[PDB]
DNA sequence: TACTGTTACGGCTCCATCAGATGGAGCCGTAACAGTA
DNA sequence: TACTGTTACGGCTCCATCAGATGGAGCCGTAACAGTA
C-alpha cells in the first residue's frame, strides 16, 4: 500500500525518507536541480528494474540500472520508465516496422520503396486491402497492424515511414513513444514519466493526461515528474522537494494533496500555485511603432503560402498545436534569412517568396530547440565562454609571464598543464567488465586537475583550481572589476545559477540546469539596441521561478529596444506577450495557416483557436 | 483480482477458459501430459514475460517467450518462472561468485585456488575476517556476501565452489536455485513453479513450502504445478485438468478448494486424494529367504565406512534426506560392481572393500536419474528400440524383396528412403532472424516423411507412415502375433502410454511422458528370473495413477522372482516396500551412515529417522 | 544357431557459457578572416 | 586599433543501431564381438 524509501543519498539527497502511495497518481515537483529526477529515476526505477532483471539471463542483462546509494526500499514493484539528430534513425526503426518489413521481404519476398514512401494511413489501407504466406507471416501481420493502430490512435497518423526521427516534431515523437510504451495491458507496474510534457500543446497535454488516467485505472502506480500546473492539478498526491536547488536542496519540503501544498507556507511551488508569487500581467501592452517584418508565401514543410507580420520592438509569441508549423515558419525561414542577411552566414534559408523590413534590424540571436551535448570535458565556465577570459587573466599574471606559461596552460583539456596521471579528468577510469562503473579520485593530483607547477601560479592569491571549485555567487564578487567576466557571471547569476560551481561537469547537470546554461550563454552576448531574439521553447525543464526570471530578463531586453519572439506552449509566458501569432489548426498536413493573429485579448476573443479559448479562460 | 484467460488452445488445450485468482497459492494438478505445463508455462508466463519485456531494449530482448495461441489475457502481471552433465558449469558459475572473483582479481589483484577449493562456509569466514580497495570493491563484496548468505540459508552451506554443478545433488541445486530466484523482495509478480518437488525429501519439501508461503505473503501470486499431496494440501485453490491425457485431455475438470476436489466425482485427482482409488498396502511382507547382498566399507563421496545388507528377491526401498549418500551408496558402488561382474562392463566402480552375494544374481537392469535427451529425430518407437523390428518387418515383405529395399530404407534418419525435400523432418525449417520460429508442413511429402516409392511398399495394407501415425493401443492389436514387438508395445501400454502415437517427436513430449518412455524402454528387456532392478527416482513427473501402475508392474516383477531397489522419496512407493534402508541423518558431510534399516514398521518405530516418523504418521 | 549383453564409430541436435563494434553528431581548443565603432 | 560575428580543422566523448559462436553431451543408425540356452 506504500513504497518506503530509507536512507536515500543519491546525488544531492540529504538522507531523506519518503512514503509514496501505491496505485495512485503522484507527482514530484520542485525547483530545477532540486532532487526530483534523482529520487525518482536514479533510485526507484533503478532498484525496481535491477531487482526484476536480476532473475533473468546474465548475458541479456549485460546487453542494467546501477544500484542506488539507498538503505532499503519496501513495497517495490517492477518499474517501467517512459522518461538526437541521427540520420540512421527513422520512423520505421523506432516503431520497429522496418525490421518487420525487412524480415517479411527476406522470408516471403519474390526475387519496399512504395511502402517506405507511403504514409502510415496509406500503408495501413494497403495492408488491410497462397495461404502459406499468411500462415508464415501471421504474427508479422498482427504486430504490424497493432503498431499501426497504436500510432494512428496516438494522434500522428499523417507521418511517413521513411521520414527521419531526428527531424520528427516533439509532439508526434512523444505521442508515438507514449503509445509504444503504454500499450502493454500489464497490471501492478510502477510507471515513471520524467517531464512528459515537453514540446506539447495544452490539448496534447490533456489527451496525455486522459491516457495516463486510463492506464492508472488498470491498477498501476503513476510517478511523474512535472512542472506544469495542468499535470500537478490532476493528481491525488504531490511530493515537493527543496527548499532550494543544488546543494541548498534535496530534502522533502511538503507532501499531500494540492490543497495541502497550497496551504503549506514552506513550499515555493504551493506559493506559486496559490498566487502569493505570480508573474505580473502587463496593464498596457507595447503598441507597435510602425516597424513591421513581413514574410510572404511560406512554402517550407506544411506551409500553405500564408502571410504573417511580426512587429519589431515588442514582445511576440508564437502559438499553435504541435506540428502546426511554428518552427518551420519561424526558425527555418526567418532565422536563416536574417542570419544570411546580417551575420553573413553561409546557410540556405527555407522556401519563401521574400521578406520585408530586414534593414530595420542590426543583429540576430537565436536559441534552438535541440538539447545540449553532454561531455565530461565541459563545465559552465567553458560552455559560457568565460573560461577563455579566466585563462587569459591567469596568463596575464606576473608569475605566468616570468615562468613563460601561456593562456592554454590553465585548461584541463590541453596537455602540458594538466595532471597527466588522470589526463585532466581529475578521477581515475576504473571500469568493470560486467558491472556498473565506479569513480575513484586520482591520488596524484588529489582531484585538483592540475599539477604543482601549474597551481604555483596564483592570481590574487587563488590558483586556477580554487577559482574552478567555487560557485558563481563568489565569482560575481571576485571578478567585479573586469567588465566582460563580470557581465558573463552576472548573466549566469540572473538566469538562476547563483549556486552552481564553475567547474561542475555537464554530464552531472540536470535538464533545467543545462537549459539555463544554454540560455545564459546565448543571452550574455552584446546587444546593439536593435536586436532580434528568436527563442524556440526556452521554458523547458524550468520551474515557475526560473520562468519568472526568464520573462523578467526578456522584458528588460525588450524595453532596451530589441524585439523578442518566443515559440512557447506555456501560458505564463503567453499572457505577458504583446502580440501573438497562432498557427494550425492541426498538426501535420492538416494545418499550416494562421488561425488568428493580434494582441492576446484579440486572439482570446477568437472562437476558433484552442489557444484563444485557453487565453480567454486564463484571463 | 483475477486472471481471465480466453481461447487457450496451445498444444492440446481444447479452447478452455479459466479464472485464476490473484494473490493466492493455486496449484495445477492432473495426469501426465494433461495440459498443466502448457496452460501455465507456455501461456501465462509467456504472455507476462513478453508483455513486460516488449517495453525494453530490442537487442537485449533478442539475446523472449513466443506468443501463445490465445485470444486475450486480463489481469496479467510480470511473471517469473523458477520451473545437465556440463563439465564447464560449477557452483561459481551458477551463483555468479566466479565472475565476481575474476573481476576482483582483474581489478585489484596484485601480479584463486585457495578460494575455489574452500567451501562456502570457509570462504565466508575468510571474507568476513588501503581503503581504496574497499571503495573500489564495495559493491562486489556486498553482492558476494548476499549470495553467500542466501546459499547458506538455502540449506547447502557445505558445498565447495570448485565442484561441478553437473554432479551436484538435486536437493542442493534446487535449494540454491530457489534461493537465487526467490530472494528479490519484489511485489505484485506472478511466480510459476513447474514441479518444484523433484529430488527433494519430505523435510526439504516442507521447508520449501514455508519459504513459498513467506514469499506469497509479500503480495504475490503462486502458480505451482504439483503432483505431491503435501503441495496440493497447502493451497487455497486447485485447478485440475483432464479428464484424461494427450488427445483425451486438455480441459478443466474441477476447480476450487481441496475439499471441493475431494467431493468432485469427475476428477481423478480428488478420487485419489479421498481414498476411492488407492495403492493397496501389502498385508504380509515378503520375508527374506536367506539370500543377502552385503557391501562392507563404503568410501565413496560422503561415505563413513558403513555396512548395509540388501535382501535378494524382495521389494527394497532406499530412503533418507537429499545428499545423504543414497545415490553414492546404491548406484556408484553396487550398480557399477554388478555390471562389471555380470555384464562384462568396462567401468570403474566406487571405493569399497568388497561385496558378497554377487553369484546369487544373473543380470542387472538400472534406471539412472538423469533426464533423457530431446531431439526431433527421435520418437517412442525409436527410443524403445521397436522401430528396428518394425523396419525389419517392412523389409521382410515380398514387395521390399522384389524392389530390393533394405531394412534401413524405412527410417527418416537415413538418406535414400526419406523425403529429401524436408530431409526426413516432415516440415520445413522456416526461421525468423529476430522472431520466434514457425513450423510449415512440407508440401512435397504432405508430412508423411516418406516419398512415393517408399510408401508404395505396404505390409498388411499399411505403409510405414501409417503405422508411424497410429497410437500404441492400435499397435497392440496390429502386432499381436509377433512376440517381440507385441512385448515392447505391451510394455509401452502397461506403463501408461496407451494413447500416445508411435511417431510423436520427443521434443514435444512432456516430462512425465518422456520418463515413462524411459521406464518402458528399460523394463521391456528380458528377465531371466533372477534379475537385479536398480531404479533411481522413477516416480518423477508422474501422477498417482502412473505411480500405481509402476508399483504394480514392479511388484509383478518381484513376484516373478527378481529383486528391486528403489531410491524414492514418495510415501506411496515406500509404504508398499518390504525392506527399507535409511541413510543420513543429514545431507553433505553431515551424513553418510545408516540411521535405520528393516521392515517399514521397524523403521517407523525408530524415533531418530525423519522417514521413520513420516512412515509412522502414514501408517 | 539365434537372442541378448557389451563396445565402438559416424552423423545430427540441444544447452550452458563467454562477456561489442560503428557511424553520426556535439563540444573544447586553436587558428584565420572580416565588419564596425 | 580592439571587440565581435562568422568559418575551418584536430581531438575527445555520447548515443542509436546492427542482429552469435563454441565445447560438451545425448540420441539414431550401423558394425563388431562374446556369452548362453
Ligand atoms: N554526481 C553529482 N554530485 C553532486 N551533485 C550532483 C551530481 N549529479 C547531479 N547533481 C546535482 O543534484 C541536483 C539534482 O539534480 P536532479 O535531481 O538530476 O535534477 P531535477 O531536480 O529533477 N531538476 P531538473 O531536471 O532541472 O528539473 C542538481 O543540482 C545537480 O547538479
Ligand atoms: N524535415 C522535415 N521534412 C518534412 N516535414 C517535416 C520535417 N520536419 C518536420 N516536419 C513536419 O512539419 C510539421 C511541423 O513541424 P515543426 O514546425 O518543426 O514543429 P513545431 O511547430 O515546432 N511543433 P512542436 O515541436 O511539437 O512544438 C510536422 O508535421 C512535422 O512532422
Ligand atoms: N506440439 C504439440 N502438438 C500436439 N500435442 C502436443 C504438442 N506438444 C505437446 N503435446 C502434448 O500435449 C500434452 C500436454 O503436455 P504438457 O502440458 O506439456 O504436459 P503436463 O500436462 O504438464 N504433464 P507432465 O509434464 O508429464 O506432468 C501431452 O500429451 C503432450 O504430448
Ligand atoms: N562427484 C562428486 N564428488 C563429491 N561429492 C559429490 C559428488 N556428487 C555428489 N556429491 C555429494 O555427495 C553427497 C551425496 O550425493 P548423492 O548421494 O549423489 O545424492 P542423493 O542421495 O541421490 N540425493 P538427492 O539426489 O537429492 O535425492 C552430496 O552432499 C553431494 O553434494
Ligand atoms: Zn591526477
Ligand atoms: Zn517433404
Amino acid at each position: 500500500d506504500y513504497i518506503v524509501v530509507k536512507g536515500a543519498r543519491e546525488h544531492n539527497l540529504k538522507n531523506i525518507d519518503v512514503k509514496i502511495p501505491r496505485d495512485k497518481f503522484v507527482v514530484i515537483t520542485g525547483l530545477s536541480g532540486s532532487g526530483k529526477s534523482s529520487l525518482a529515476f536514479d533510485t526507484i526505477y533503478a532498484e525496481g528494474q535491477r531487482r526484476y532483471v536480476e532473475s533473468l539471463s546474465s548475458y541479456a542483462r549485460q546487453f542494467q540500472m546501477e544500484k542506488p546509494d539507498v538503505d532499503y526500499i519496501d513495497g517495490l514493484s517492477p518499474a517501467i520508465a517512459i522518461d538526437s539528430r541521427n540520420p540512421r534513425s527513422t520512423v520505421g526503426t523506432v516503431t520497429e516496422i522496418y525490421d518487420y518489413l525487412r524480415l517479411l521481404f527476406a522470408r516471403i519476398g519474390t526475387p519496399i520503396y512504395e511502402v517506405c514512401c507511403l504514409s502510415i494511413g496509406e500503408a495501413k489501407e494497403f495492408f488491410a486491402n497462397t495461404e502459406r504466406q499468411q500462415l508464415i507471416a501471421r504474427q508479422i501481420l498482427k504486430e504490424i497492424n497493432a503498431r499501426l493502430g497504436f500510432l494512428v490512435d496516438v494522434g500522428l497518423d499523417y507521418l511517413t515511414l521513411a521520414r527521419a526521427a531526428g527531424t520528427l516534431s516533439g509532439g508526434e515523437a512523444q505521442r508515438i513513444r507514449l503509445a509504444t510504451q503504454i500499450g502493454s495491458g500489464l497490471m501492478g507496474v510502477i510507471y515513471i514519466l520524467d517531464e512528459p510534457s515537453i514540446g506539447l500543446h495544452q490539448r496534447d497535454n490533456d489527451r496525455l493526461l486522459r491516457s495516463l488516467k486510463k492506464l492508472r485505472d488498470l491498477g498501476n502506480t503513476l510517478l511523474v515528474v512535472e512542472h506544469d500546473e495542468d499535470t500537478m492539478y490532476a493528481s491525488d498526491y504531490i511530493i515537493d522537494l527543496g527548499p532550494g536547488a543544488g546543494s541548498h536542496g534535496g530534502q522533502i519540503v511538503a507532501e499531500g494533496t494540492v490543497e495541502e501544498i497550497k496551504q503549506n507556507p514552506n513550499s515555493v511551488t504551493g506559493e506559486y500555485l496559490s498566487g502569493r508569487k505570480k508573474i505580473e500581467v502587463p496593464k498596457e501592452r507595447r503598441k507597435p511603432n510602425g516597424k513591421w517584418l513581413e514574410i510572404i508565401g511560406a512554402r517550407e514543410n506544411n506551409l500553405k503560402n500564408i502571410n504573417v507580420r511580426i512587429p519589431l520592438g515588442v514582445f511576440t509569441c508564437i502559438t499553435g498545436v504541435s506540428g502546426s508549423g511554428k518552427s518551420s515558419l519561424i526558425n527555418e525561414i526567418l532565422y536563416k534569412r536574417l542570419a544570411a542577411e546580417l551575420n553573413r552566414a553561409s546557410v540556405k534559408p527555407g522556401e519563401h517568396d521574400l521578406i520585408k523590413g530586414i534593414e530595420y534590424l542590426d543583429k540576430v540571436i537565436d536559441i534552438d530547440q535541440s538539447p545540449i551535448g553532454r561531455t565530461p570535458r565541459s563545465n559552465p565556465a567553458t560552455y559560457t565562454g568565460v573560461f577563455d577570459f579566466i585563462r587569459e587573466i591567469f596568463a596575464n599574471t606576473t608569475e605566468a609571464k616570468t615562468r613563460g606559461y601561456k593562456a592554454g596552460r590553465f585548461s584541463f583539456n590541453v596537455k602540458g598543464g594538466r595532471c597527466e596521471a588522470c589526463a585532466g579528468d581529475g578521477i581515475n577510469k576504473i571500469e568493470m567488465h560486467f558491472l556498473p562503473d565506479i569513480y575513484v579520485p586520482c591520488e596524484v593530483c588529489k582531484g585538483k586537475r592540475y599539477n604543482r607547477e601549474t597551481l604555483e601560479v596564483r592570481y590574487k592569491g587563488k590558483n586556477i583550481a580554487e577559482v574552478l571549485d567555487m560557485t558563481v555567487e563568489e565569482a560575481l564578487e571576485f571578478f567585479k572589476n573586469i567588465p566582460r567576466i563580470h557581465k558573463k557571471i552576472e548573466t549566469l547569476y540572473d538566469v538562476g545559477l547563483g549556486y552552481i560551481k564553475l567547474g561542475q561537469s555537464s554530464t552531472t547537470l540536470s535538464g533545467g540546469e543545462a537549459q539555463r546554461v544554454k540560455l545564459a550563454t546565448e543571452l550574455s552576448r552584446k546587444s546593439t539596441g536593435k536586436t532580434m531574439y528568436i527563442l524556440d521553447e526556452p521554458t523547458t525543464g524550468l520551474h515557475m521561478a526560473d520562468v519568472h526570471r526568464l520573462v523578467g530578463i526578456l522584458h528588460r531586453l525588450v524595453e532596451a529596444g530589441n524585439s523578442v519572439v518566443v515559440i512557447e506552449h506555456n501560458l505564463d509566458v503567453i499572457k505577458t506577450a504583446d502580440y501573438i501569432i497562432d498557427l494550425g489548426p492541426e498538426g501535420g498536413s492538416g494545418g499550416g495557416l494562421v488561425v488568428a493573429e493580434g494582441t492576446p485579448e484579440e486572439v482570446a476573443k477568437v472562437e476558433n483557436s484552442y489557444t484563444g479559448q485557453f487565453l480567454k479562460k486564463v484571463l
